[PDB]
Parts: structure tokens; sequence; C-alpha cells
């Protein structure tokens, strides 16, 4: 029967059974080596924690959530049925994550093989199949009152949303709130994001301005256009609103921490370097590269964090370049920051040009004193889009309120209604810039491609211009 | 010799016994019994915490960071004194405060005596002056190596600002930078704020967004306009704004919570109706009112939170009315929020239009059907100004930073430079309205009035409106 | 209908609305005046806080247990009713104290009314019975489902034990376990300290080592000798000795700080010499005085710390001598502590005893020069009794647990099958001195009275013996 | 020049160059892939930490301590070399560890190379010479002041104590207190144990009972037998057994948890199945196992938890077995813990005798129906020594205090000064016995076995034996 597990974030986290078998698998254990934060770790030293504890703390409140709807609303008829599902596709939505987490899909992935399309999401579906056959935890779902043909597509969905009008199969238009609770595809307000500001600001020595259990204490369930949605009470708006500005923070100070990116792009090349020559043994004794391991989840689960060691640690020749990579983390011999800016009004960047900046901040003239002349190879580019999570759209739009004195009847809030104080916009890019050559020359040069860059291409004046290149910045009358 | 106080917030603070001398003094003592937050205890119960312990934290903080500069830079030369007296004026700069802390001065004395004008900040020097005459301090301040003329100067100056170029005279422009950092009047950044976020984050059972400790570390002294300001690491600029939204994060969510605020107001009511009544013993036997107490410091000293208990347990008929108040409060008998809206575009509202504004709400004539006529006298209205601490200016745009390339040039950095989803907008205002007629059909009529007012007046749409006056709301073609 | 009360130390506790209607009376709101730790506020300034936030705590503690009884086992039939009853028990058991806590009736009232016995315990009973009538609650109860005649019993009989063998009345042996929640006369273990832990850590700055989340995930109801007791985990046996290590540990921190104690004494003083001159009205106009109001809970509720504030702030010269007490506090000028000693092997002292102990060591002649001589009223002694919460006895031989093997078979766990890293003994006493003489000379007299007495009474040596009197210890043998 | 690192348990870190360089080193960031509590992390998820973020903490304590000593007393000469060098050594001192931690030369080590003697401090003296010599660190301690000659042997005798009476060579008796900082042989009061108290209860969700940043704060340096020692204000040492019982209830609940260690025990099983296979290059290209590695510092440089996932992926059929063990654990189908037992009175078991254990369970013949009979080969007993650090020693003995009234003058202070609830032995034994049969029968069986031999060999009575083996306990007439 039940177990406790001990979490730092939440206390004492009680298990189900059929959770705990889900849990004692090759293809869920293997969360414990994977980083969460991936090179976040080798700047936030605190961020030691893994995907693993991270997908108890989502498992636990996404079951906290349910059972306090279905406490606060009998009627709605939740069954131990839906709050087990709901439970199992919290615990399973982090189980495609691959090394580093976010470097995987965010960065490797898109340049080793630029023409799938793949998200860790797709692969925590492909993972979870593969758990659940490998396992014969069919058997255990129907001995707790599941229906495997209607449960598992419904938890698949949970996860990735349609797997092609109500779109979904698993539950009706009368559950639909079930499917805001673990991965919430309308305005990204879920609990995954719960989880993850508290673990994260606990391990970084950050600390968190969201509270996810007040939340759950004010949340309903009400008819909206013939749906059954989860809505919140009104005054919480501003919550919500600090909510994403909380996730914009940790992005800001965190996850695209110059040096942490800086890191990621390092660890990234150098998988690049090995992809060749690392085997990985999938189904049958057929073997995979660590670029397509995801085609056979029996090597994408023995693919973790323990790549950069195998590596590091080769003798063969083949991977003395990727190797070589890894030690200059080692000595902290790193690609060096250079500045950064932002495009003006209107300008948006897409991927297929990211490609093509190295060359464009080789391209300035700088009309300054140069020892070393720079080359586009030796120029990194990083684009980062910062949004609220819909790219150009405000989230909050896209959620329902109710009021103390009619609590059954949703409504609409408008930003006008919260706040002059708000943001005008909820979208926005960074461009970072590295250069590989490290000495002072190489590096000063830099700066000055970069900032000339910069004036070329009328973007913002980054914020030490002046003292980097102050012959440089003169010659753009708007920055001064 | 020293002293070492237990802070829950801080650990151990170390206490020089110049400051223990000037702790352990009843003008000092006094704020143990001056609750932080007033009337948000009655709110949040967790913050039961006085002015006391946030000042010995204030002081500690003032005594950190100038002890941090010591370190940095030598060149400085920042002596003991300078040290002392700092420290100093990080205590003393809260012994103004009166019962309830911001009711004191923020409600009751602005409608007891309309024609004076009185700050905390003034009753902290005044009380400050008679601390140190009362105590016989400046024998033990020249004991320690301190010259009272200027030190004693300087340190008002601290707390208040010039006591009338150069304005200050208690210390030369060279030591600039120590006028910023118990009460910065450029920008509003100091430590008083760094303890009060953490403080009253801690008991609220909220949680805080800003690093004072981080600040601390990147803090540097520079060259600004021939004056030596305190400059902040470039790169920090992020955590500044940030330092900014969760102060007004705090004010949203506790410091002006809607129901503390009206606890804040029935206590002023009370104090109002008792003001005739309660004597208080000043110097020479003289004897003040609460309302007249602020003119003789001696008696000021008696003056705390206990005048709402005496007021409470008081047996004359003379305080029925006082009493009756304060105990509608102890029944939960409060007087009821009606709702919230703000101005639209330009539109900004003074302090001398307040006492107008029950009137025109009682003025609204909304078409529907009404039980009870309400006047002028049952409404309350609170008009409440948000901003980033200088009204509609941007703090940050009065904050000097230095990159870490050229540590000892001063810069200047714009919101452009920073991010595009910061605010444009950097005050606002809100306005709360109350009834002070409890009963269901009052309160039903006073929410017509209410959105109807708002609909003449050109107001934002409540969030609520549709809801509490579904009558009113379709008028008004914007708000549909 | 119910509401939610955010806490700093357990989030949001969500209130039945029978238990708001409880709460918000002036018997319960006057708690907010009574700070738990008393004197120790004058020690720990993060210490601010009142019996009233303790007492929701309780409250919700009382209520998650008696909720997690009912999950795992139905068969226990518990209902909503009992509940709310346990609850209600959780809320009122702090109904009692007097001002400044456990100075009120450890030191006051044994001192002002000798004759008279009386606890905290005692007055919350009739506080309670006080409430419910004086504000009509019995109605509502009834509205809830609650039964006076049996769960008014069954409350009182949760703070107090039985108001005279089954000797409970309010409910029977089949739900003996809900008697040992809030207060637990068999053993200790309770949920009151389970709060108090947590809170009173929060508050001092000091870290709590017990988790009784995790105990409450543990417990079950099991038969023991024809009772239904709560029965804790086997292995969670260390846990509990942990538990009461903890409370030793803030006693010997906080709770009997040397200085906290002699302020509490200090007021203790002050009260006595105000007890004659203070009136206090209560039931139909009668006066009562301070160490009177007991017998008048109409009284009793306008008794809390106030009083102190009412003592110093008075200008009445009858006052005289007890507002130079308070002063003395402010100015920080207390009685000085001179050392810390305890008895040997087995000798005990008692509190009658008490009162001839200043006289003793005034006997003392030691063999030193003495500029003063001292007297016994010069002289303050106090005894304090540490123990495990049963004098010479051990808790958790009355203690059940359960084994994972056989969770409904009760079981006794012993000392020795634990560790033999435990305590040998579960109770002592601590004696420490102080003079009321503060000078130099007084104050290094008193030192060798006090060391002397010490040696005279085969004592143990103070830590500080050899440095203090060095010209004393020597005499003695087995001090060196 | 200097860094600053953000840690969760001391906030911000700043780095001296110097060090900067000793960590940005293979053999330093090596530390980044062991865990600090090995097999821990698969019972207590929160405990991902790994040895290098401890690390950083020790230094950066060791740092705190010596610069407070440097204030707080001048006349000491304390030297920026003595800081770098202690902290260097903080930094240091677990170099040595090897995969899992304690696992490595706890359990490991010991049965692979049982004629060695080895121990994770030596280790970290050999990997730190090394990391001097491969990285040209002596160049980079000259330009900061350092004497590579007297200070490196300085940080050595930190760590590991005298290398062969005065019996140190780095520093004078003058200066004795310097190595009572890192790694006190002493007493064991150090802040290695401050660092990990704090980062361990962080991330295993336990509360800290130590405030050590307090004991800097009174830590005084006094003359003790012509030294120069560290010693602790006389009230503190209250707060000093606390520390130990806090160090033994992590060690229960924790460090030896019953399933973490056989967790431990699994792999150690892996890595001996394992040792004959796995081949680590070493200085020039020479080759070493896993248990021979600590021979050359560049091998043991590539050995981390890295292989136990080099295991677990493993396709090599030489190593089937030692992955099948791994296996086992990611499906958790692990070894059961049959129960626990002490020895009584003055029995105590040595080393050489913990290999026939298994046997004498076995050996065991309980008159009882048995289905299975067990042999020794499936038994495992763990044998726990549980001390203050000291084996039967008090290590309060061993600690100097100081007065207030005369802080220059060391003091001694005995247990029956302090209290007579402390402890009475400070050494004791467990026993815990698991079973590798996991079926019903054969642990049933075990149980059987387990109990009688606790009869047998006289052990205390295990806390469920009358539940698990109710035929066995009666014979035992001590037991009931
Ligand atoms: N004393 C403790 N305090 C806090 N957390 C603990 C303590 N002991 C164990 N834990 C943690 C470690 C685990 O994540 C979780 C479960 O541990 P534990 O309760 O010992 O389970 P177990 O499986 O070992 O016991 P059993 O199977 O015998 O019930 O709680
Ligand atoms: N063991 C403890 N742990 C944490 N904080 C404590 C402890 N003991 C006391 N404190 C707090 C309470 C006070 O605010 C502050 C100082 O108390 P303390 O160190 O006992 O000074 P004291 O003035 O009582 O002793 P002395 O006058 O003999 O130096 O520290
Ligand atoms: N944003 C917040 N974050 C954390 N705690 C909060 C926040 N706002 C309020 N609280 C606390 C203060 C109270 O103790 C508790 C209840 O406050 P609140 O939810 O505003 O009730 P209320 O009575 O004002 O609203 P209503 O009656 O309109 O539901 O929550
Ligand atoms: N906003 C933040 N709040 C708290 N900690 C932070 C924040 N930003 C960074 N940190 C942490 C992460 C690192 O462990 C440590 C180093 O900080 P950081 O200033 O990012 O150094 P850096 O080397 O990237 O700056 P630089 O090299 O430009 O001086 O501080
Ligand atoms: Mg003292
Ligand atoms: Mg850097």
């Amino acid at each position: 029967t039940m177990k406790v597990i001990n979490d730092p974030i939440h206390g004492h986290i009680e298990l189900h059974p059929l959770l705990v078998r889900i849990i004692d698998t090759p293809q869920f254990q293997r969360l414990r080596y994977i980083k969460q934060l991936g090179g976040g770790y080798y700047v936030f030293p605190g961020a030691s924690h893994n995907r693993f504890e991270h997908s108890l703390g989502v498992g636990y409140l996404a079951g906290c959530l349910v059972h306090a709807l279905g406490e606060k609303q009998p009627e709605l008829q939740i069954s131990e049925r839906d709050v087990l599902c709901v439970q199992i596709a919290g615990l399973c939505r982090n189980l495609g994550h691959g090394p580093f987490s976010h470097m995987f899909d965010g960065r490797f992935i898109p340049l080793a093989r630029p023409e799938v399309k793949w998200t860790h999401e797709q692969g925590s579906v492909m993972m979870f199949e593969h758990l659940i056959n490998s396992n014969g935890i069919k058997p255990v779902m129907e001995q707790y009152g599941l229906i495997p043909e209607e449960d598992i597509c419904f938890i698949k969905e949970q996860i990735v949303g349609p797997l092609e009008l109500w779109p979904y199969k698993g539950r009706p238009e009368n559950k639909s709130f079930l499917y805001e609770i673990v991965s919430n595809k309308r305005n990204g307000i879920d609990v995954d994001k719960w989880d993850y500001f508290a673990r994260d600001c606990h391990h970084l020595g950050i600390q968190n301005n969201f509270d996810y259990k007040r939340f759950i204490k004010f949340a309903r369930v009400c008819e909206v256009d013939n749906e059954l949605r989860i809505c919140a009470r009104d005054k919480e708006v501003g919550n919500l609103y600090d909510m994403f500005h909380t996730r914009n923070s940790l992005h800001r100070r965190a996850y695209q921490h110059k040096v942490g990116n800086i890191i990621d792009t390092m660890i990234t090349d150098a998988f690049l370097k090995a992809d060749d020559y690392i085997e990985i043994t999938g189904a049958g004794g057929k073997k995979y590269r660590i670029s397509t391991a995801i085609d056979d989840m029996e090597a994408y689960t023995k693919l973790t964090d323990n790549i950069f060691l195998e590596i590091l640690y080769s003798t063969d020749p083949k991977l003395k370049d990727a190797r070589e990579i890894l030690k200059q983390i080692e000595y902290r011999n790193l690609f060096k920051y250079v500045g950064e800016t932002q495009p003006t009004g209107q300008i948006k960047i897409k991927r297929e040009d990211y490609e093509s900046l190295p060359k464009e901040v080789a391209s300035a003239k700088p009309k300054v004193l140069l020892d070393v002349k720079l080359k586009a190879e030796d120029f990194i580019v990083d684009v980062i889009n910062m949004d609220y999570g819909m790219q150009e759209k405000n989230p909050i739009d896209h959620v329902s309120f109710y009021c103390k004195t009619a609590p059954n009847r949703a409504i609409r809030i408008t930003k006008n209604q919260v706040s002059q104080l708000l943001p005008e916009k909820f979208a926005e890019q960074l461009i970072r810039v590295y250069c590989k050559k490290v000495d002072r020359k190489s590096l000063y040069a830099a700066r000055q491609y970069f900032v000339q860059w910069c004036a070329d291409r009328n973007f913002t004046k980054p914020q030490d211009g002046d003292v980097i290149a102050p012959l440089i910045t003169p010659q753009k009358k708007e920055w001064n």
C-alpha cells in the first residue's frame, strides 16, 4: 500500500501504490540523472536538482488541486480514477527531457536534426507508452479501477494536447477542467510552474513571489462557453500577473544567465562533435546516436547527463575535439560574453536568420585601431525570446474569474481593470554576443564589432557601451 | 561593552555600547508598542511585529552597508564616527511614528488637525532631540569620539533631509554617499526598505523578491557631478526594478488591503470621537490630546497602540461612541467594502477633493429599485496613491551604475536599455468605496451608487461590476 | 460561509463559519493583547507574537490530525461534529492566559493570592463558558449539528481533563483518542506543542527539530486496554525523544532565559505594587483588582498586557513604586544575575521553600574582604524545574506504538530499545540567583555569597565560579 | 580579481582570485559528480547535492571564523596569508572523497583492498598535491604573498593532522588555534560540520538545531597549556551539546537510514563485481581498477558517481552480475530490512567479527514452523557505531570556555555543571539485519532467526519483536 516521500519543498507526500509502481521503473528513475537547470549548475551551485524530484512535486500538486476541487464541488463527480489519472500525468510530463533538460530540445536537437520537429513533450508521451508496456502497468491500472483505453489517452492528452469541436477523447466537455491542471495549453497556468518556482528558488537561493497553495484554495470550476473550466477568484488577478513577472525574473536571473547559456552552448558544441562517435544501444541491440536516441525509447532511457562525463573521460582520439571543449569548461576558459542588446520597435528576428548573425557582426566595420581582425566563426550570437508564455499575447486575457457575490458566474478581466503599472508588451528579444577568442585584444576588438553592429542595425545601446567602445557610441545621436 | 541581539531576519546583530544606551531609553522603547503594519494585524495575524524590531534591523543594515563600503574602499576614509552616526540615524528614523504607524500621520492627524502639516519624519527628529537631551547622551557620544554639534545635525539630516549649493551641513560633498544609506531622498533605495521587505514578508507569510545582501556586495562609491555617490553594478539594474515591483506588490496585497485599510479607518474614527476626552500628561504636568501630543515629545512618548485599549476598556460614557466603534471591530461588524475603481487617462485627484467624494457618490442617481436611500455620511472613500516612490518619476533614472571593466566610472541606464516588459507609468490611483451601513439592502444600494458614480465620472469598470450592478453596467458602451 | 486566514507558519488555513463566530468575540480577540512569551520579547525582539495567532494554529492542527485519522480509518466513524469539537478545544485552550502568559499564573497569582489555586487551564474553561453564553453561540452550534449539552462538556474535558474507570462524560471510550489531540494528559504529545515549536522558532530566530506533519501522517488509532488510543509508528520513537529534547532546548535558550525571567520578575513586582490601586470593572459594574479579575470573566476579558502600559503611563503617585520599576526596565537597569547552580544527587526543593532561599544566601559567610554587607531582601532566587513534562517520568513510556507488519496491534517501547545516548534522568532543577543592588561592589559581594552558599549546600560549581570567586572555589575539594 | 558565488545556504560568498584558480581545476570540479549523501538520494530525493557545493561552504565558513578572530583580536596578528591558507584547507578537505562519498571509503575499499589502510582524508592530501602541481598554482600562491614550502605543509596538516612536543611544522604554537578551524582533531567542532548540518537539512527537508553564526560571534582565542586555542563563551555549552545531539539525529534519520544503507550496500556489491573489468586510465596511459585508482591521482580524478551509470548502461556480459544488481535498485527490489537491535551492557563488537555475523544469525534455531531454511549468504548484517565523534569520550570535556567577567581566562566545564538530562554514554552500536530473500515466507523466517539470535546473544528486544516473532519473545523473561 501507500508510500510517503519527504520533499524539502512540499514536506511529506503520500504516494498511491499505483504511482509507486510507475515511479519504480527505469524510465522514470532515469530522471534522477538529468539536471533540472542544465548548465545553470555551473553558475548556481545550489542547483544540483534533477527532474526526478521536480516530477514528484508536480504529481503531488496535481493531486492537491484535483482533490480540492472535488471537496469544494461534489457535483463535479470527480472520481478517484480521475484523481490518479491527473497525478500520473503530473508525474510523467517530464519523462521526455534529455541531457541538461532544455539544452537538449532547445539547442542540441534543433542543430543536430534540424529537419525533425521535437519537443520534450512529444518524448514524454513516447517514454510513457514505453514505460507502461515495458512494465506491465496496465494490469495494475485495472486493479485500481482505471480503464487503460480511455485513461492512457486522457493522460497523454493532458501532457501533449489533442493527439489529432471538442478535440479531446480521454474525457468529455464536462470534465474539461481536468485538462487545465498539469499542462494548461490555454494560458500556461498549471502546477508544473508552481513546483519549479518553489523548487528552483529554494536551490538557486532566490525567493519565489507566487503562492500556489493560496491559488488552489480559491480555485473553482464554472461554466464558460459550454465548457467547465477552472476559474480564479477575481481579486487574485494581481497574483497571476505576479506569477508571470516571477517567471520572467527567474529567466532573467537564472535560466538565461549569460554564462549559464554559454556553458549550455559549449556543451551542445561538444555533443555535436561527439554525435558521430557515441553509440547507445536501443531495442534488439540496435545502435543509435545521441541525436537519434529520440527514435527508440529503450535507447533514450539510457541517454542522460552521464553522456557529458562519458565524453570528458574518453581516451578515443575520435572524441578529442569534443573532449577538449569540456576540458575548457573545467578550467573555466569559457567563450567570453561581449554584450547584450535588443531590437528596436517592431523589429523581430526569426530562427532562420540565427545562423547569419555571427556573419553580420564580423561584417561591421568600426572606425577604430585593431590589432586582430575577427571572423564569423569567432562569434556566437544567442537570441532569446522572453515572453509571458504566449508570445505577444497576455495570458490573463485567457483566464476566467469568479466573484464572491456570484461564485458560479464566470467573468473576464482586462488589463486596465487591474493596473496601469503593468507592462504594455508581453514579448521581447534579447541578443547576446560572445567571442570564442578569449585574449585581451580579441575581446577588445569583439566589443567594437558588437557595438558597431548595434549601431548599424539600430539596436538598443548596450548598457556599458560608453565604457567598452567610447569611440563608437558617439556616432549614434540617439545614444547620446 | 557591546551587545548581541538575536533577530529572526538578520540573525545575531552586534550593538555598540553607545547604540545600546540610545536604545535603552523610554523614547526608543516606546516603539515596542507600535505595530509596524497597524490594522494589518487584524487581517494578517502573523503581522504582530512592532516598529522596535524593525528599527534594530534598519540600524544593523545601515551598519552593514557603511562597513562594506569602508572595506571595499579605504580611500573613502570612513571613520568609526561615520559608522555610528549612520547606525544611529538608522535606529532612529522610526522614532516619530504614532499609534498604528501610518494610520496616525496618514489618516488621523490630517483629519483631526487639518491646519497643521506633520509627518513621522518630522517627529522622529523631535523625538530624537528629546531622547538625547532627556538622557544625557551627548557626554556618551563625546566619550566614543563623536562631535555632537556636527553629528547630531548629520543624523537629523539623514532622517529628514536638509534642515533649511551643497545643502547639507553635517558632512561635506566627499561623504555625500552617507546620506544615501538610511533615507535616500534621491531615489528611495535605502536600508529601511530592505529591512521591511524581509521582515514584513517573514511575518505576513508572503515571499520577498529582493536580495539586499547581494546589493550590498555590489555597491561601490563613484564620482557623479562632483558628488561621491553610491553606485550599483550595471547588471543589477533588473534587481532594482524588481525591488520596486516587490514594494508595489506588498502594498497591493498587504499595506493597502481593503479590509486592513477599513480597520485603520474605524480606528481613526474612534480616535476622533475620543480626542476630546483623552488627556495625556506632557512636560511640566501640562495636558494634551491625542491630536496635540505631537507638540510635546514628553507626551508623545506615552502615545502608543495602548490608546486603542484605553478606549476599548473605558467605562466613561463620554467615550461610549469611540468605544462602540472598537467593539464593532472585535465582533467583526466592519464597514463594508463596496468596490474599487481607478481614474481614466490623465485624471488625477488631489487631497483637497477627498472630503467631497462621499458626497458625489451619494449624488449619483442609478436607475434601479431602492429600498433605502443613502447619505454622504454613510460612505467612506479611500484614495490610494500607488507609485514607485517618486510620484510619476522612475527612480531608476535617478540611479548611478558602474561597469566591471571601469569600476570607478559612473553611468546611467534608461528603461529601454533594460526591458520592454517594464511598466510605462510609475504612478496611479486606486479608489475604494465602503459603506457604513452594513445590512443586505444598504449594501445592495451602495453598489448601485458606486457603479453609477464610476460611470458618471468615466472611471474604470469595477471588476465585479456586471455581477453587483447588472442593471447599471449596460448603459456604458465602453464597458459592454 | 468559510474563511481563509494566512498564517506564516501553516499557510492558508480554512475556518468553518462556526469557528469564525467563536473567534470574532471579545473573549477570543483578547488574546491579541497577550504575548505568547511574556518577558521574552524584551530579550528576543522577534517574539512579538501573541496567543491569538498561536490559538489559530492549534485549532488548525487539531483539525488536521482528526481529519487525517478519519481519512485513514473510516471505521472510527469520526463525524464533522467531532471534528469541530476538537478544533474548538484547540482554538480555546489558551483562552485563560493572563498578562504576559505564564508570568501571570506562574509568578503573579501564586504570590498575590497564595491561598487560591489557579491555572490558565481553569481559566480557559471559565472564559469559554463565558464566551458561549455572552455571545449566543449555542444556537449556532445547534445550527451546524452540535449538541451543546454533550459537546460543551467534551470541549471542556479536552482542555482541562475530567470535571470530577472511564472518567469522561463528553465522549465514550471508543472515541478515547479524541482526548489525546489538543491537550494530552497521558504524555503531553499534542498539537499545542507542535504549533508553539514552529511558531516560537520562526519568531525567536531559532530552528525547530520536530516534524509534526510527519507525525500526523504516521498516526493510527489502536486498541490499548479497551481504549482506542492514538498510536505512533514504532520507528518514529526517536523523533518523539527529539521532540522533548527540542522542548527542553527551547526552555533553556528562551523560555527560561535568565534575563527574560528577571524581567518577568520585575513585571510581577510592579503588578504587586499596583494591585491595590488598579480597578477593573466586572459584571454589573462591580470592581476587581488585577489579582481578583480571575473571579469574574467579564473583568478578566479586559485584563491583558495593556495593564503594563496603564501602569507605566500613569501619573497617580499611588502607583509611583510600580511605575518606577517598569521605568528601570525601560532604562535597562535590571536586577543583576549572579549565577546558576543545581542541587546535587537526590536533593529536591519544594515551592514553599522558595521564600527562605534569599535568607540562606545572605547567611553564607565567605572568607573574603567585603565593602558592603548584603541582606535577604537584596537577593532574588529563581528555582526552575526542567523536565520532559512529567516530572521524573519518561513520557515515551506512556506512548503506544504500532508496527508496519501488524498495524492494529499496539505495543510499548522502552528506553533501552531505542538508545543508550538518551538521558538517564528526565527532571532537574536550576537555581538562579540575582541581586537587586546593581553597583560594582554589591555585585562583587553577591558573587561571594552565592558561590559560598553553593559550597555550603554542596550544590554544583557555577560555570564561572573560578573567575567570579577565585578565593572561594579552592576550599571545595571536588571543585578544584 | 575576486568572484561572488550565490549559495542557497550562505548567500553571496566572495572568493579571492587564488581560490578561484584552485577551484577551476579538474581535480576540484570533480567534486560536482559526487553526491554528498551517496545512496541517501534514493531515499531523500531532496538530497541531490554534491561535495562541490559543500566544499565552497566549508571554505567560506573557515574564512568567516578566521576573519572574526582577527577582527576581535588584532594581537593575534592573523595575516591575509593565514586567512587564505585556512580557506584553502576548507575548500580542499573533501578533495579525496570517492563515488557516493562515505560508501567508498566506508564500505567498498575496506572490502576490495582489505590490506590497505585508506581514508578520504589521506586522499584529500594527495589530490591536493596533485592539483597544485598539475596546475602551476605555486606561482600564483607566491604572487599573493604565500610561502609554498611552509604553507602547503600547513594546509595539509589542517586536513590530515601532523605528517609524522609541538608536532606541527606549518605554523607555531602561537597560531595553534588555526588548526582547530577546518578539521578539529581535538573535539570535532569545526566548520565542516557546520556547513553540512545546514546544507543537509535544507536538502533533506529536516531542520537544523545548531547556530554556527552565533558560535562564531562568541568565539575567542585564549591561552591553554601554553597553546593559543579557540574558546567558546561558557553559556554556549548547551548549544554545543545540542550540536552533537543534532549530528546524532541526522545520522539516525538520514545518514544511516536503513534503506539508504542497504542501497549503499547493493551499490558496493555491484562495484565489487565490476572491479575486475572496469579500467581507468591513469598517469602515462597506465590502467587501474576502481579499487586501485586511489594509487594514482590522475586516475582518481576520473573516478566519480559516473561509474554507477557506466555499469548500469554497459552491454558487456562480463558486467552482467554487477549490472543486474543496479537494475534491482531501479525496480526497487531491494534486500529487505528484518530489524534492528543493540548489544547489552558492556558488549562491544569489533570489525574482525563482522564477517561472522550472518553465520551466527543463520545458526540460530528458533522453535517455530519453517517452510524455508535460510543460509548465511542470505543475511546481511550492518553494524553501526554511533558516537559523539570520539568513541566513548565526551568531546565537551575537550572544549575550552571563557567567561564574560574574565574573557582571557580559559576554563573547563563538566557535564554535571550543565545538566542531568544529558546522556550518560556517548557511544553505542546498532545492528541491522537484512535478508536477501525477499518473498513472504523467507522474510517470515528471517524474522524468527533474527529475534532468536537476539535472544541467544542477550541483545535488546527489537521494537516490533512481539509482533514479528510472537512465539520467540516469550522465552526471554527480561523481554516479557
Ligand atoms: N525522521 C525523519 N524525518 C524526516 N524525514 C524522514 C525521517 N525518516 C525518513 N524520512 C524520509 C526519507 C524518505 O523520503 C521518507 C520515508 O522514510 P521512512 O519513513 O523511513 O520509510 P521506510 O520505507 O524506510 O519505512 P517503512 O517502509 O519501514 O515504513 O521520509
Ligand atoms: N541559545 C541561543 N540561541 C539563539 N539565540 C539566543 C540563545 N540565547 C540567547 N539568544 C538570543 C536572545 C538575545 O536576543 C540575544 C542575547 O542573549 P544572550 O546571549 O543570552 O545575552 P545575555 O545578555 O543574556 O548574556 P550575557 O549578558 O551574560 O552576555 O541572543
Ligand atoms: N496576495 C496575497 N498573498 C498572500 N496572502 C494574502 C494575499 N492577500 C490576502 N492575503 C491574506 C490576508 C488574510 O489573512 C487572508 C484572507 O484575505 P482575503 O483573501 O483578501 O480575504 P477577504 O475577506 O479580504 O476577501 P473576500 O472576503 O473578498 O473573499 O489572506
Ligand atoms: N539576480 C540574482 N540574484 C541572486 N543571485 C544571482 C543573481 N544573478 C546571479 N546570481 C548568482 C549566480 C552566481 O552563482 C553568482 C555570480 O553572479 P553573476 O553576477 O552572475 O557573476 P558573473 O560572473 O556572471 O558577473 P560578471 O562576471 O559580469 O562580474 O551570483
Ligand atoms: Mg548581557
Ligand atoms: Mg564573471
